[PDB]
């Protein structure tokens, strides 16, 4: 599924994600949009063999399985491939546990490189929330 931007705000905020562990909406969306421009089924192979895996990406050497990804862990308790299910309970439910593990939302590249510190409320603007 390829969310609309207010489409995936919508959802992201009745799962639970807006200020969760105080990053508002507009960080969330702003990610989403860097990481899979919005859509569920995107996966990219990275450097080290693992992949990532839907909307935010989700990284396979930690947090989901793939069978292909050699001394991993499976964080999130959950088969890679759920992360590409149009209802993106999985991935927020796993995201969720990422940024609570230190870093917040260090971990996803793209937020720090393309919306840590820029004006990220501009990605709500429009929305019926
Ligand atoms: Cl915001
Ligand atoms: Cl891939
Ligand atoms: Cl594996
Ligand atoms: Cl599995
Ligand atoms: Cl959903
Ligand atoms: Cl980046
Ligand atoms: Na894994
Ligand atoms: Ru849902």
């Amino acid at each position: 599924k390829v969310f609309g931007r207010c489409e995936l705000a919508a959802a992201m905020k009745r799962h639970g994600l807006d200020n969760y562990r105080g990053y508002s909406l507009g960080n969330w969306v702003c990610a989403a949009k860097f990481e899979s421009n919005f859509n569920t089924q995107a996966t990219n192979r990275n450097t080290d063999g693992s992949t990532d895996y839907g909307i935010l990406q989700i990284n396979s050497r930690w947090w989901c399985n793939d069978g292909r990804t050699p001394g991993s862990r499976n964080l999130c308790n959950i088969p890679c491939s759920a992360l590409l299910s149009s209802d993106i309970t999985a991935s927020v439910n796993c995201a969720k546990k990422i940024v609570s593990d230190g870093n917040g939302m260090n971990a996803w590249v793209a937020w720090r490189n393309r919306c840590k510190g820029t004006d990220v409320q501009a990605w709500i603007r429009g929305c019926r929330l």
